[PDB]
């Protein structure tokens, strides 16, 4: 598996605009909120659980970039894998969404998979 | 066990206004006083141990957050769970409330359950 | 045992004013300087030994505090247990105060035991 | 080996421009580019994977690094070993180069093997 | 062992100039260069390598101490046991100093032993 795969959807050209920490079942978890820089579309949320999903590796990881991004308000790709979380008070909070990559942009292009 | 579960209070709109580490039985432990960004409402006071309660998992994501919140003062919900810490002088200087979940606030926004 | 028991010592209003960090016997340790906010009186030196007294659980949350509030130089109360250290030279460049606590303080008070 | 190795190579006068995290084959990475502080040049881009190469135990030191360049904005010499990475798609987004140390430049010499 | 032993040497009234990270025999280590803060002197050039030497358990809390007093520039005192790395064209690049101990400087002393 990876990022990059072409069953991962990405969103360019956001902006980490919220962050959630918390626990379910055990398992610590976070969830961010993204629009678009220029305010146009639809926002994007996305959530890493700490013991679940395939992803659960990379839960610190992309814990400690998700704040990174989100203390400078700069412009990202997020990468998701759709469809992953299940318990439907929670997705009905935030989503389905696991979030699986975050990437910077630069004026004209993103440095991640596309 | 969920942060959103409904036997689970929150309160929005609020700055971190103060933070304490410490430790109690051997684990150590932090607590956050909360206020108003509006200066309305009474403090909110809640802690989290480390190895104590069914949210001992989430600790150190939770510390980050916190410290992350309280650094920038900007508006976040906490969210609690009622009468859980026992040692009475403990309650007596802090609360008796769990720290369940942090989630931000953009313009009495909140990120989070609901 | 608890940060604040009233075996326990404590100094309100005072500013983490130095900060040092080294090895002894295995051990990585930090020790911090704290003084009034306005300056009057007695500088309070208190260490923390990673595997060592009955504070070595909280040894990195409490040397991640000491690192936030000596940066920010904001007012704290700090909590320590007397005559903990033993090694005389040690002693003599430090003291034999342990570190046990750190709350942040208002004008008005302080956010932690007393 | 070491990261001052002669069959690995480095550029110098170079600034982080871009950072991503991602995760592949259970393993979280994060890749940068740089491009040098004049301007002049071909951007650099190298890759760390937390359990692959000879340089995954530096993985977390090499990541906080990099974070910490890459927020400060100055020049620094990049070092990496060339014709790590297999997977073609991740290679044509990134490199195959691993990234394998970094080290602060004054106007005048890198502070690293050369 | 301790950071104060009087085999080790320091180096008072100094700021961290440079910084370095890398990789040598499968260990994270880290180099700084620091000058006197007045301008005079020589450099001192000082590393620490996670699984060498007996002040290995402390690499982590030097690293990051190293890089906070990097980034704040204040003056501090570098304590260093001379003679201890010997692959020579490390030492060449770095020099044979294991780095034990840093301590924050007023202007009537260092917070540290002497
Ligand atoms: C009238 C019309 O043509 N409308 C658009 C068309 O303009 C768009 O084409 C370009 O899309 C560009 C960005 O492409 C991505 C992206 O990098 O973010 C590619 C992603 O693969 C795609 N993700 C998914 C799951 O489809 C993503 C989203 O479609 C987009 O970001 C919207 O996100 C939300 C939640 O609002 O866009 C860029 O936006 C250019 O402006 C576009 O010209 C086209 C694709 O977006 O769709 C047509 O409806
Ligand atoms: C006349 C009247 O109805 N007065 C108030 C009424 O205005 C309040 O309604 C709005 O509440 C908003 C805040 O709602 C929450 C919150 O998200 O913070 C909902 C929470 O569920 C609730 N939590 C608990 C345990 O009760 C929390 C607290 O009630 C509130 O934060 C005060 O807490 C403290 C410690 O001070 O409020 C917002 O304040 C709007 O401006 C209000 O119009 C209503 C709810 O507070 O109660 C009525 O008594
Ligand atoms: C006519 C001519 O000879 N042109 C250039 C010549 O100017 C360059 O010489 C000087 O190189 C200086 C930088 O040296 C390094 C470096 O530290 O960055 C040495 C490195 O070993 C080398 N790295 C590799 C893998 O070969 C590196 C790169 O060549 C360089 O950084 C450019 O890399 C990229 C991606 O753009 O340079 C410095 O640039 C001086 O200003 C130069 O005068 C010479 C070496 O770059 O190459 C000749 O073609």
């Amino acid at each position: 598996e990876w990022t990059g795969d072409n069953t991962n959807a990405y969103y360019s050209d956001e902006v980490i605009s919220e962050l959630h920490v918390g626990q379910i079942d055990t398992s610590p978890y976070f969830c961010i909120k993204t629009v678009k820089a220029n305010g146009s579309g639809t926002p994007v949320v996305a959530c890493a659980v700490s013991k679940q999903s395939i992803w659960a590796p990379s839960f610190k990881e992309l814990l400690d970039q998700a704040r990174y991004f989100y203390s400078t308000g700069q412009s990202v790709r997020i990468h998701v894998q759709k469809n992953i979380w299940t318990y439907p008070l929670f997705v009905n909070t935030f989503s389905a969404n696991a979030l699986v990559g975050l990437s910077s942009c630069s004026a004209t292009q993103c440095f991640g998979p596309k």
